[PDB]
């Protein structure tokens, strides 16, 4: 399924995912293709950041939610 991504500067990011992928592997997506370190990457959705260890579908994030990105 595809999910996107925005970020501060408003940059819209689309990335292809399966509900099972966790957040550190999304997180690699995004390294995937802007270069930015999962370590530097805090994700956030409905409020939540979300953790490592714990997959979209734990967080019940469906097909075309828009997670945020916050750099740290």
């Amino acid at each position: 399924m595809q999910i996107f991504v925005k970020t501060l500067t408003g940059k819209t990011i689309t990335l292809e995912v399966e509900p099972s992928d966790t957040i550190e592997n999304v997180k690699a997506k995004i390294q995937d293709k802007e270069g930015i370190p999962p370590d530097q990457q805090r994700l956030i959705f409905a409020g939540k950041q979300l953790e490592d260890g714990r997959t979209l579908s734990d967080y019940n994030i469906q097909k075309e939610s828009t997670l945020h990105l916050v750099l740290r």
